[PDB]
């Protein structure tokens, strides 16, 4: 039964900044898994960090489980991109006649969902651009601007984004990905926590094979 | 048709987005019509202009129909320290040190910051002293503009890197020749469908006409 | 001649620029005389030091005569997560998970942030854990200082890019040897014109050393 309640918005005692993200969600098209947290700068909500996010565009921000999201991380959804065929100036917003030129979505450089995997560590003041996919077990350095996709279990950073290194060998990465501990039962996760935490992936692999029954 | 460019808040119900020119209060800031600052929480465009001192006399110049995203910052020449020896500004602290005040030629001043027409500037861009940004350029959010940007190019990063030109040299040459931003508003309103869709062939046509 | 380095606000009418040393209250921070922080809104220098926990024991050391820009942040090692397996900080949430409290040896510590003398640090710079910045350096605004910075060099960008040395390697060696910032103020006052205009040759003479 060990562990915090993922429905608890403020699961750390005395801490008014660190929030479990899922039970704070109020808007639709934001799907965040359990235990993922946002460590706010000054109590702001995770949703306030989601920008240019309009229902009319229908783009989604999707985040998995057990993610660590640092203060000031911002998620720039698709409302940020201007029409780029002619002038970038948005005449229609000003109306008084120009409302005629309200653009159709097909004319916008739309990008699709922001998708973030599980067990992802996102540093302070990272900016995430529209359409970006970030793999399981990634680490994004502070102040990065995530301008392209991020491989699972990789470390990246900078503006624009440079790949830095792989966290483990490809064999070990493959095994973390076949393990998927974040999708296991909490009872199973607790049992395996010492090894999930110390990186004893060989042990985790044996416990997984043991349970196979296949 | 069109909003009044002297309207500080041209969109109804929107207290963040401001036409810049009717907000200008300070000297040496010259901004063209219809250019806007989409503020974060209503702060004024002027207060995004930093280290701007009259005794240096550098200017910030911005053309028409520019989109300036929230948190865009302009760093003027007052930011630069003397770089011959120590960068420490002894004179500021006086008490005898005021006599080490640098002359203007001691300082590495870099001139005016000039942004052209129809430039889209991303959220939280920082602009360095002396930078020239061409018409129709696009500056990606979070960029630190450390060097000049060509007309109709897309740039980004810290430091700034070239990403791509928006069109072929020929079409650009043609937009630059057209200079639609300097037409009368009656003519602009007439030609908006093609300014927006980039039908430059049609634009040359109607303008010859 | 010169201001009182213990005067927190050494410029008349200015409530933003602070001599840093007399504002320090925290352990594990040491900042040299005359170094200043030009705050955005009156915030203190210590408010710009982040993830600094005594139990980790990392130190922030800054030399003398440094110019520190508005918004400059110092990230110490309390931000580092364990990287052996999952980065998720289970122990924080307790309720059984506090038994997974890491040891300091489990954490990827970067050591102290050490900043030399006569350093110019631009606005909105971010300094990462364990970085060393040599004397006379210049860090461009908005830089993220991800690695060590050679003395009298210019750097910038995210991640940090080397730009150029300020002087020839010979002249840098001469500044480094002189260490004007450690000289008695009477001597520094006698030599200010040349410290400021960069005339190292003349500075060398004015000292009149034992090996002429
Ligand atoms: C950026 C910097 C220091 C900062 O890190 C801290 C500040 O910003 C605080 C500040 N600075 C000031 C008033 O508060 C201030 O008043 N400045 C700084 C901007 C011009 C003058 C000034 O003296 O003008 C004189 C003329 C009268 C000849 C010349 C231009 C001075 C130039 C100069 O020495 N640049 C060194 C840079 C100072
Ligand atoms: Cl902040
Ligand atoms: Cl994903
Ligand atoms: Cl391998
Ligand atoms: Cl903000
Ligand atoms: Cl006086
Ligand atoms: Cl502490
Ligand atoms: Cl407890
Ligand atoms: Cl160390
Ligand atoms: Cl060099
Ligand atoms: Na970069």
């Amino acid at each position: 039964d060990h562990g915090p309640d993922p429905e608890n918005i403020l699961p750390i005692k005395g801490n008014r900044n660190l929030q479990f993200i899922k039970p704070t969600i109020t808007n639709e098209n934001i799907l965040v898994g359990e235990y993922s947290y946002y460590d706010s700068k000054r109590g702001e909500s995770f949703e306030d960090q989601v920008l240019y996010h309009y229902e009319v565009i229908g783009d989604k921000l999707i985040i998995g489980r057990f993610c660590s999201i640092g203060p000031g991380t911002t998620f720039i959804m698709n409302g940020a991109n201007h029409r780029m065929d002619g002038s970038t100036y948005p005449f229609h917003l000003f109306r008084m006649g120009w409302e005629k030129y309200m653009p159709s979505l097909k004319d916008l450089p739309l990008k699709g969902d922001i998708e973030i995997g599980n067990d992802v560590w996102i540093g302070r003041d990272v900016t995430i651009m529209p359409g970006v996919k970030i793999g399981d077990g990634a680490i994004i350095a502070a102040e990065a601007v995530v301008t392209k996709n991020v491989a699972p279990y990789s470390i990246v950073g900078g503006n624009p984004l440079k790949f830095i290194r792989k966290r483990f060998s490809d064999g070990v990465i493959e095994e973390w990905l076949a393990l998927q501990w974040w999708n296991l039962d909490m009872k199973i996760i607790n049992e395996n926590l010492p090894f999930i935490i110390n990186g004893d992936i060989e042990m985790l692999k044996r416990k997984r094979k043991l349970l196979d029954d296949t």
